[PDB]
């Protein structure tokens, strides 16, 4: 199995112990890292951090410290919207522009392969074309790495993609059978799933759906959508589920109706250290659990939830990530991604359960930290 770790290059601007940076990151943990975000400026990837050029430096040089690790850069991601993919994907000029820079760009820096996060071709502006433009993309772009590969003697950089885990934005965007033959993999973005948009609580990843949900409700869980991604096409083996190290916050209209379903009046307020309403850390939410939340196991989903009088949170913890582990071996995926590692407990200071509680138990259950044959 592998085990998948975003890092976000705008963790290290959190105050005090949120600071984030790669050389926090244990090279062990993971098989994979992937470096959140790059952009693009006239069809080239490029940089947006001021200091990601020494980020990439650090991340990168985790390798020397575990040959067993690779290292990829995501592009895209939401507040990068659509527009310069559009543009991109629009003429064949343009995607060869943005192939040969991509594969310039992660050889300069030593990178292992691009994660493509466009969200979403075909929504958010996106026009209907680029649901087969994507395919056409991620074709030249894997044969291009293959390419490059023969040419240079070398391993081959790997095309992966982050798509959606909603049903109407899968079928806008993706021509599931032929994108998942180019694709070396596939990150199902498996968690937003419920949130406080929708006006009432609800879970963040739940494994299943709650026993009241019916129609296209009944499509907000891990279990539906990734086996919508495999029934439709994607081979299992490719398939990676998505693993949230953060919750949702809701402030409840009614604190006596605080399950789950229960109306809500927006975001529960910011954290000190993420400062985004509507959103906790992993860290953040054990502060709020020691602080007298009441914690409840949601037994038909398999994730806890937690209240505190109008404040709900739906979240993951060490459980729900054994539990999903357990399953998503026994579906025969090819490992889980975590959305990301900056917002495990990475100092262990805040959870009393160790370094990086969530991520190690991922590497746990699915046998990360093992090797098969004697070796120098
Ligand atoms: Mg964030």
């Amino acid at each position: 199995y592998n085990l998948i770790c975003y890092f976000t290059n705008w963790a290290q601007y959190r105050p005090g112990l949120g600071s984030f940076k790669p050389d926090d990151i244990n090279p062990c943990l993971c098989t994979h890292l992937i470096y959140a975000f790059a952009g693009m400026q006239n069809n080239e990837i490029t940089t947006i951090e001021w200091n990601d050029v020494t980020l990439y430096k650090a991340f990168n040089d985790l390798k020397n410290r575990n040959s067993k690790l690779k290292t990829l850069l995501a592009i895209g991601g939401w507040n990068f919207g659509t527009a310069p993919f559009t543009t991109m994907v629009s003429t064949s000029q343009n995607r060869q522009t943005f192939i040969t820079s991509v594969i310039k760009f992660l050889r300069q820096y030593g990178f292992d392969g691009l994660d493509l996060d466009w969200e979403y071709p075909g929504s958010r502006g996106s026009p209907p074309q680029d649901k087969h433009l994507f395919t056409v993309l991620v074709k030249e772009m894997r044969e291009a790495f293959e390419q490059e590969a023969i040419e240079s003697n070398r391993p081959r950089l790997m095309v992966t993609a982050a798509v959606a885990g909603g049903i109407s934005n899968i079928q806008a965007g993706y021509e599931i059978p032929e994108l998942s033959k180019y694709l070396d993999f596939i990150h199902v973005m498996t968690y937003d799933l419920h949130g406080s948009w929708e006006g009432y609580t609800g879970e963040n990843s739940p494994l299943y759906k709650y026993p009241t949900e019916t129609g296209s409700n009944a499509y907000l869980n891990v279990d539906y959508v990734m086996n919508y991604w495999k029934n439709n096409g994607a081979p299992a083996e490719k398939l990676i589920v998505g693993f949230p190290e953060y919750g949702h916050t809701f402030i409840l209209r009614n604190p006596s109706d605080n399950g789950i379903g229960a109306p809500t009046s927006g975001d529960g307020p910011a954290g000190p250290y993420t400062r985004q309403a509507g959103f906790w850390a992993y860290y953040e939410i054990c502060t709020f659990l020691r602080s007298g939340a009441t914690e409840v196991w949601d037994a038909s989903q398999e994730v806890p939830y937690a209240y505190k009088a109008n404040e709900w949170l739906g979240y993951d913890n060490i459980k729900s990530f054994s539990v999903k582990a357990q399953w998503l071996k026994q579906n025969n995926f090819g490992g889980a991604m975590i959305w990301a590692i900056d917002l495990d407990d990475f100092t262990g200071s805040f959870c009393d359960q160790g370094k990086f509680p969530l991520t190690s138990t991922l590497n746990k259950a699915l046998g990360i930290s093992t090797h098969h044959h004697h070796h120098h």
